[PDB]
């Protein structure tokens, strides 16, 4: 809307900033499920059978 074209900076900067949430965000739940984690986990090593 405004004729100065900086204001590009803004709406570029506002995805650049909750880009980096997204990355903070998987913490969350990941102790919401931190003990879900391993039972899944659980499911994938022994399926290796290491």
């Amino acid at each position: 809307m405004s004729v100065s074209e900086c204001h590009r900076t803004a709406l570029v900067s506002g995805m650049c900033c909750a880009l980096f949430l997204l990355i903070l965000l998987t913490g969350v739940l990941c102790h919401r499920f931190h003990g879900l984690w391993y039972m899944k986990m659980m499911w994938a090593w022994l399926q290796a059978k290491r």
